[PDB]
């Protein structure tokens, strides 16, 4: 039977970035294969320069996005070179059984596996590192992503009609909880394994020191800002693999969210906030209405403008006077 | 366009009381306007006597609740008096661009400014003040409310029928962060600017020293229960800026809910308890069928009971053994 | 009225196991009789032997599932031995009037009282002791359990269909609140009494010291993991009466969930993880489509695998390639 299913191999990008896909399929079931390389690597996550030892899928945190439709086959290798230090493995929430896969998954450096599983739900789902005692500090290290199981008839509304994104960006948020000396000041190591018995114990304070999008304060703004224009319908997949996030577009609303990321359910309309639980990926679709720059955060505003929960979106075009104007400027009474 | 619209200016009312509006539109779209004057204000929120500098909209935590129709225009005409020490603005979720309107109205004391939106979606929505780069300050600091945007032809059930209220009340929780001493005594300070440093300090750690309902422990108690009668349809509406809440009213139910509070979405029913998100105003419909009094409370039973997040009814009628009786009062064995 | 209805009287059992009933109702509505006996007792929490003075509905924590149908009467008897310390009381989330019934079921050390109720919402719902100013310290100290309220004609999908559960377990999640000396090292003391000032305080940190299912740390693995087969449809009931919870099966899915566990709503299908907030009972439909190990986990990783919010399903049966395989075991490059 699979033996005559077609194959495709696809080269992932990095987050936000998404590869290419259809949104409809025009093809019958294939097996879609992938390729992940795990990479151990310090990471400076803040302007005063903390440093971490990042644990990653591919080299970035969050890990890329995975893009299949209802009923294909993935088809994974994994592969963990002997420069690592760590075993590590993989658990899809997509997937059904032994753990997500992560019983079949385990490779010490210098080891790789191929893992194949049937994609038979449709909607967004997170996937993470989860080896045996040490999950927390792994999916805490930055070790998760997501991949988006897409209906093979693509997205639909409230109602069974169609919608189609122009644009899609992935936003992995993550919760980093950096050991602390007496004063506050924050530790630095020099390998994974020496951090591990003081991460512990700044783990279950339950409270992270950084929450961050795409693995730093700042790491999508400025330059590194989201962009669309007026008129453009946009996809957000967002994610968080340990905590719950509540993410609102200053300015704009979830017109269609899926909070829970499942696509057999019906979206929920014009949302102006809307809760991601920790341990899964959520996905909004807005049309932008208006130009100028949009700030993308997670609503606890301690966590977005303390934190580092906060990104932006630049987009181009028109302003409408009719949606909003100012009357009379700020002046002197 | 706008020029030939009717206009009606409003005089709002403080929590947890709300304006006088119709369900239903009687009229065709309107420009609808506002006045709000901020007052930077020392508040005592518990028994004990701690102070703090709030920072509000027209003097109450939470700021006034304005309630118009899907497309009417909101003009708010929004005032910082040169008795004010600090910059303020203002970013209405319920709007598109501009940050909600946060680039547009920024004033400084002795200044003024009006701001014109379409409200184009209906639902309840937070309003909140967001300077740039002092955003989590002012708004724990109890500047933030909610506004309504009921749809031309009022509320509706999971099946299309009208929902008619009796009464509305707006609850506004709200967390505050207070320093404190080595001891744990909390600090005062004279002027907004002094408590600054140490107010950021206070928020980092993410664990709220007080949760109030309408701006103080045991506002909504005693001589100011909310109240109702057995057979009184009730709409609670409720709103939490930052932090998440799970509301529950103690003897009752929430028959139908909107718990992200938007109305093109059906709402749920009989619900025991509803999470509302960090950023988000809610609202619940419940028919009053047993009179006594009822506990409205954050249900994390510590935030209720130890930090302040409790209020009550009191309800007048005729109690039902149908529904609950005592069959054997309280005796020893 | 009452008088001419049947009567049943039914012996309930110890989490996670549940009473037997019927999904649908073979009868006509019924007085269903229940007698509860509250426990003051100490129990150990964790593996090193933390010891606690738990207050209990029953001896057990979680207090033990109630299953009834859509308007039956539920009629408890509940004692409070001269042996137990405290004045205990019971608020069912399920009834409507006089605090959920805690206004009326006070009872000190040597008294009874019987409470009777007509459960008109279906769907599973929260109970829990709330004695006046010591709500969230019988609360914290496991004193709550759940009713569940079956529609008379059983469950239903998304589209009216009936759904039949093989299996039925119960999970109640705990969130404990341990004092602990300058060194971290958890206090224990003679009384329930003698830990209450130091109780209060370690509540106010907001940060649970352990969080477990049935409990204890590992109290639902090993010898204790749940059981299924391929094939079986199972339901697992959760609750978590002062604290948000994000359940997940690893290795499987909630194929119809009702997170706020009211069944008059249609379930959300295909979830990998839900939001169950404190002060609520949800329910989980799951058919088992492969064998082995799989961890029933609070998603929020740190809470599960460092604080106890973990358990086990053992299942029974076939493997299926077609869903997973290891194209490739763990080998050397
Ligand atoms: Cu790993
Ligand atoms: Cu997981
Ligand atoms: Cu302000
Ligand atoms: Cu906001
Ligand atoms: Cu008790
Ligand atoms: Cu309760």
């Amino acid at each position: 039977d699979i033996s005559t299913l077609p194959r495709v191999k696809v080269d992932l990008v990095k987050p936000p970035f998404v590869h290419a896909h259809d949104q409809v399929a025009k093809t019958g079931p294939r097996v879609v294969e992938f390729t992940m390389t795990i990479e151990e690597k310090k990471l400076v996550i803040d302007r005063e320069g903390t440093e971490i030892h990042a644990m990653t899928f591919n080299g970035s945190v969050p890990g890329p996005l995975m893009v299949v439709h209802e009923n294909d086959y993935v088809e994974l290798r994994l592969i963990n070179p002997d420069t690592n230090t760590l075993l590590h493995n993989i658990d899809f929430h997509a997937a059904t059984g032994a753990l997500g896969g992560g019983a079949l998954t385990q490779v010490n450096p210098g080891e790789e596996t191929t893992l194949r599983f049937k994609a038979t739900k449709p909607g967004v789902f997170v996937y993470h590192c989860a080896p045996e005692g040490m999950v927390p500090w792994h999916v805490t290290s930055g070790m998760n992503g997501a991949i988006m199981v897409l209906p093979r008839d693509g997205l639909k509304d409230e109602k069974g009609q169609p919608l189609t994104y122009d644009k899609i960006y992935y936003v992995g948020e993550q919760d980093f909880y950096v050991p602390k000396d007496e004063a506050g000041n924050y530790k630095k190591y020099e390998t994974p394994g020496e951090a591990y018995e003081d991460a512990v114990k700044a783990m279950r304070t339950l409270t992270p020191t950084h929450i961050v999008f795409n693995g730093a304060v700042g790491a999508l703004t400025g330059d590194h800002a989201l962009t669309a224009a007026v008129g453009e319908r946009v996809l957000v997949v967002h994610s968080q693999a340990n905590r719950d996030t509540r993410p609102h577009l200053i300015g704009g609303h979830g017109d269609y969210v899926w909070a829970t990321g499942k696509f057999r359910n019906p979206p929920d309309l014009d949302q102006e906030t809307w809760l991601i639980p920790g341990g899964t990926a959520g996905a909004a679709f807005y049309t932008f209405r208006q130009p100028g720059v949009y700030a993308y955060v997670n609503h606890n505003l301690i966590e977005a403008f303390e934190l580092g929960a906060a990104g932006h979106f630049k987009v181009t075009g028109e302003w409408n006077d009719d949606l909003m104007t100012s009357v009379v400027k700020p002046a002197s009474m």
